[PDB]
């Protein structure tokens, strides 16, 4: 296999030979991309979700560590408003611990950056990367727009302070338009952060039926539909000629979950981290791209897709090999 | 604990004493109801979903068995159009095996009827009940309206053949209106079947933003919003003053998943089987209620709920004890 990770062959989204019953080459060409780069711990990706299980054996090596925090001293050493935020934060309780007690955030994290070639579990689009978590969704799914905003502000704070964080994964949605959320996203744009967002799983047209945050018109929002192992648009996926940008694998995605385990989930929530992961991989090759250049590169470098054509801006399905190639520098 | 099932105390939806961090008595009063009835295997509930793991140690005793089929003989002995449909069918492939290879259908099945007092795992609203599966969603989430209709038709076929199938659990949604699906549901009403449906997890109003199948106006459709351990409406729940009927526990629900395991999920998909389970438990006490009487009883016997008031027709949260009392013949 492309790596020595024992579950590699189940990862059709990264490499598809038809082994899960789909169509050969309906994938993002990850092994090809890995000949150029397998990623850098110096690239930081924020996951805004139910948290990140940074203790999972297949994520631990890629957990972000706050260089400005002394662990466990009960002091907010870097003065960012959260005490002892070594790996990220909990936006509900303000505790400096993004530990995932639900599962969803760990799953998306593994797709972005499960440790590669370590002989255990799976592997992310990046073999090496730094993942910082902000938990705004509780173990029972409880959360708020205010919480999501606290997360975005926190991540923007890290970036403004010099943390190399230019990609946010947002595998969540709900509610209507919020000016406060739009404004938080606008601030992230000024900080050069790409805001990747899931299109939703209700199989409707988002141009007629807006879904947030993917429908925010902010230029740095990159809205992702889900595709399957046959390169169809996933039957559950929402779409939108103007409001959704491109697609990526989200049907039957195996990844890390808490308690040192692995599980298969389906949703636009799973497509999103392939794209966030690809963005991080691109930034390991060309850090000089503006956010908009990065976004457009991910869109334009994808494979033309019959199902996504006319149902998304780019009509393409993610191809991280071509993204790296097109990224030069 | 109310039963000897080792995970019972995690099931706040059945019995809440604040042990999961919520509010004492924000629950459906299951232990109270069980003093009246713990269910009957003669009540049959259909689950239309990713399938049912009928081999799960905490579901096997309550898996429906088609009395009209000789297992494994390659013959459709009961002449219902499906070969060897012992526990139900796969509507994608037409094979008579609804085995869950995804997990979702098994999770909702456990909430309806995980075996009670068997010293294993969890317990459903019913300790004893018969659960038949129709799998229209694949391992990777692939499905279609055609598949859902095939499942409804299959269940209606069982009922019309003399099976005591009175309740359908539909913890799924997506797509636009389908007249053919509406017609399939009408056939189910004609057959005296209650069609329980999840309201959706996008925190929007279904009255202005229709969600299917929740928004079908069929009288036998019972549309369910999610509540949490504090008796709030779950932050993710969709609502609808006229298009959603009542609420039930859906935040942080522990139940059965395939591979002899247990997992905690959140969503209206988890609230739905509390109601489907309660419907079946009511029918063990008063089998003579009509579908519409049953629907109205579940809504009217619920506890008044401040959050759901003004956001659903009944403004109540499920109470199965009160349902059993109100149903007394
Ligand atoms: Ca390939
Ligand atoms: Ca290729
Ligand atoms: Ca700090
Ligand atoms: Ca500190
Ligand atoms: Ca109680
Ligand atoms: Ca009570
Ligand atoms: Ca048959
Ligand atoms: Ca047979």
């Amino acid at each position: 296999s492309a790596t020595n990770d024992p579950r590699f062959d189940d990862l059709w989204g990264l490499n598809n030979e038809g082994q899960t019953g789909g169509t050969a080459d309906a994938d993002i060409d990850a092994p090809e991309a890995w000949s150029i780069s397998t990623g850098s711990r110096d690239v930081v990706v924020g996951v805004i979700d139910t948290g990140v299980d940074y203790s999972h054996p297949d994520l631990a090596a890629n957990a972000w560590v706050n260089s400005g925090e002394i662990a466990g001293d009960g002091i907010d050493n870097d003065g960012n408003g959260y005490i002892d935020d070594v790996h990220g934060i909990n936006a509900i309780t303000d505790v400096g611990d993004p530990m995932d007690d639900e599962g969803h955030g760990t799953h998306v994290s593994g797709t972005i950056g499960a440790s590669g070639n370590n002989g255990v579990g799976v592997v992310g689009v990046n073999h090496d990367v730094s993942i910082v978590g902000c938990k705004f969704l509780a173990a029972d799914g409880t959360g708020s727009t205010s919480g999501a905003i606290k997360c975005i502000d926190y991540m923007v704070g890290l970036k403004n302070a010099g943390v190399n964080l230019r990609v946010l994964n947002n595998s969540w949605g709900g509610g209507g338009f919020s000016q406060a959320l739009a404004d938080a996203i606008t601030a992230s744009e000024q900080a050069d952060i790409l805001f990747v967002a899931a299109a939703g799983n209700d199989a409707v047209d988002n141009d007629q039926n807006p879904h947030y945050p993917s429908n925010y018109e902010n230029d740095n929002v990159l809205s992702i539909a889900s595709t399957d192992s046959r390169d169809n648009m996933s039957s559950f996926s929402q779409w939108g000629l103007t409001s959704v940008d491109m697609g990526a694998p989200g049907s039957g995605i195996l990844s890390t979950v808490p308690g040192n385990s692995y599980a298969t989930y389906s949703g636009t929530s799973m497509a999103t981290p392939h794209v966030a992961g690809a963005a991080a991989l691109v930034l390991s090759v060309n850090p000089d791209l503006t956010t908009l250049e990065l976004k457009e590169l991910l869109m334009s470098s994808g494979d033309a897709n019959a199902a996504l054509n006319g149902k998304t801006v780019a009509g393409t399905r993610l191809n991280v090999n071509q993204a790296l190639i097109d990224a030069d520098p």
